[PDB]
């Protein structure tokens, strides 16, 4: 039968989104993370703009000394 896709938080697993506790989806992974859930707490500036946002796991892997 019909079947779409998922799109809920990864910390609390909640679809509800309402700033300042808005939700942000990672471009790499694809999962969502609330501003109050994601650590550190995500900033609005990122959301306000139409720029891409990456979760911590992805971000942290932005500068590697290999
Ligand atoms: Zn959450
Ligand atoms: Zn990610």
């Amino acid at each position: 039968g019909s079947s779409g896709s998922s799109g809920v938080c990864t910390i609390c697993q909640e679809e509800y989104s309402e700033a300042p506790n808005e939700m942000v989806i990672c471009d790499k992974c694809g999962q969502g993370y609330h501003q109050l859930c994601h650590t550190p707490h995500i900033d609005s500036s990122v959301i306000d703009s139409d720029e891409k946002w990456l979760c911590r796991q992805c971000v942290f892997a932005t500068t590697t000394k290999r």
